[PDB]
């Protein structure tokens, strides 16, 4: 096998460790010769057999190298991005492999700046119809103003792994959970919370003719779907297919691929659904999901057909067919 | 306070020639110690006398260093990226500014993505209730809808300086029109065309709650503000403080700053506006505005009393108050 792929995994972002684990799936499963390259959590880089020694520490406190790294870009013919959240997944890395000139997995800088932002990507989504949960956008030291009644949702704006989200019952909640959310972004949401929700999750794969995977349903007992629920194994309960009639599946399915299309995604997407009082809303998009062992977006397609050799496979070969075309 | 700023001009995109013109003025009335970085048309890098020597040319076609560049980042203490368009102005540059981790002027990754997608922005500011012009976005090789009559106006999607763009009389012409615009972009706007038009032009200063300037109003001959007009002296006029009604000076700030807040820019931006049939319209937020001997950005806050020096200063003293956070 020719093709030699490049995985970056790490980052600053809170979910660091989140994307140590989802580089193990990964490259437990890519059917190219695979390098790693870890971010550690002070930006420096780890290459070689360094980067594989801290995959089995899950976690790189300290680096080697300082941005940029010198790596030999011109031995791997894709660079596949998996750095979730905050540097990584918001366009400032899918800027720096646009001036490297190389073809990478997944969204470009627009795309991945828009869906990672929780009030920017709302905006657009409403504007073209999709539904959305009522929200409003809470800037760092201006006051709230919540047009709408608790219990309310306070994500900060940019956050993955439902870190820094809190659940707020009562207004006198309200700053204290702002507080929270504003230790990891300047900006936040706050949303009207859906009580009770069912929680639905569909994959998409493509770049200019996107095709979903089956709809998929996530079940806890925990207050919400928090970062102990979502990545301690057994934890969450995984249904695929979501034991839903036909029609809202199909439904569902018919909404990701539309949000996929307005949002300008391409290579890859999970997207996020709520269903309540019969009611389908968008909740987000991820554009570079987990692909951790407790994760949904590898699951997904397998249901759907597309083994997990097989999904990684086309992800790597729609990142040099967008490249051809420039 | 030691300060040394490192300036980036030039670029790939069709704006290198105006992005150099801008470095020159920026150079003039900078009141810090700053060093000339010049990307060249092929991308390559072109460092310190070599960077001096093609401003003088006024176009850089080849560069010496392929990128990342050799340059010593550490001596610098702020970075003016003054590239306009494409690389430069859609968040592609800043992206790269961030993982170095070097303060730098404008505005970051999702602001200038956002600001450069003339569909995008047009977008989140008809949601957050701005008006707009009457809109669609066409992709290379789609056949387009244009679900209104002409006249329209056709631009790719991350244009600048007017590049690319077509006023459309007629049906059967508006392919050539976006075969002009897909030599630019994949993607295409198609806008309703305001016939008549006033144009509209406020600065904004300022970390996502900025500072608005007066308003000035840009009047010309030629069919529209095109690439020509804007850039050769004595053929755009600057109208300070515009002739509004009462009030409409107030409204046309009032939209400016908040479509700065609500697309979160940070450092300057140049917001435009047309007014038509006594209607106002935001046509673009331009992050990189020109600093060009004909630009309007700085002439908007020399009559605000911002000086060009204290225009400047301010510039890169916000891009440390955002790095300092
Ligand atoms: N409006 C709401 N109503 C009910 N529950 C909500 C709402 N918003 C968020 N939640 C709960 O909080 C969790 C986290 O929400 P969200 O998907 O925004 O977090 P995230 O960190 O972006 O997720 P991911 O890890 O997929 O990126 C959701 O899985 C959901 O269970
Ligand atoms: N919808 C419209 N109706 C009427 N005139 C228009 C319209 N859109 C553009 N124009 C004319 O074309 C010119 C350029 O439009 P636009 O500002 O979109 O280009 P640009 O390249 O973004 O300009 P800049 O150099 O400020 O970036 C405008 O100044 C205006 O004169
Ligand atoms: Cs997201
Ligand atoms: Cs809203
Ligand atoms: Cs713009
Ligand atoms: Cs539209
Ligand atoms: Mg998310
Ligand atoms: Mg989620
Ligand atoms: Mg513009
Ligand atoms: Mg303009």
């Amino acid at each position: 096998m020719e093709m030699r792929v490049l995985l970056i995994a790490g980052g600053v972002s809170p979910e660091h460790e989140v994307s140590l684990l989802s580089a193990e799936g990964v490259l437990r499963h890519i059917p190219f010769p695979t390098d790693l390259a870890v971010i550690a959590q002070d930006g420096r880089w780890l290459l070689g057999e360094k980067a594989l020694t801290a995959l089995e520490a899950k976690a790189a406190p300290e680096g080697e190298h300082p941005f940029p790294p010198p790596l030999s870009w011109e031995r791997y013919d894709v660079v596949f991005p998996l750095l979730h959240g905050r540097f990584g997944e918001d366009g400032t890395v899918q800027g720096f492999l646009e001036l490297l000139g190389k073809p990478y997995v997944g969204a470009g800088v627009a795309a991945s700046a828009l869906c990672m932002d929780k009030d920017l990507s709302k905006r657009v989504l409403a504007q073209a119809g999709v539904p959305v949960v009522p929200w409003v956008a809470v800037r760092k030291g201006e006051p709230p103003v919540v047009p709408f009644d608790p219990p309310f949702f306070v994500k900060p704006a940019n956050t993955g792994s439902s870190v820094g989200i809190s659940r707020v019952e009562r207004f006198q909640d309200l700053e204290a959970a702002l507080a929270l959310a504003f230790r990891y972004d300047e900006k936040a949401v706050v949303e009207k919370a859906l009580s009770p929700v069912r929680e639905l999750e569909v994959g998409v794969l493509g770049n200019v003719f996107g095709e979903a995977s089956p709809v998929g349903e996530v079940r806890y007992e925990a207050p919400f779907y928090d970062y102990e629920t979502k990545y301690t194994p057994g934890r969450a309960e995984l249904l695929i297919p979501a034991p839903l009639d036909p029609g809202t599946q199909e439904t569902v399915q018919e909404l990701a691929l539309k949000a996929y299309k307005v949002l300008g995604v391409r290579g890859m997407a999970r997207v996020d659904f709520f269903l309540a009082e019969g009611e389908l809303y968008l909740n987000e998009l991820n554009t570079i999901p987990g692909f951790t062992p407790t994760s949904m977006y590898p699951r997904l397609f397998e249901a759907g057909g597309v083994a997990y050799p097989e999904l990684l496979r086309r992800l790597v070969e729609l990142a040099l067919t967008h490249h051809h075309h420039h």
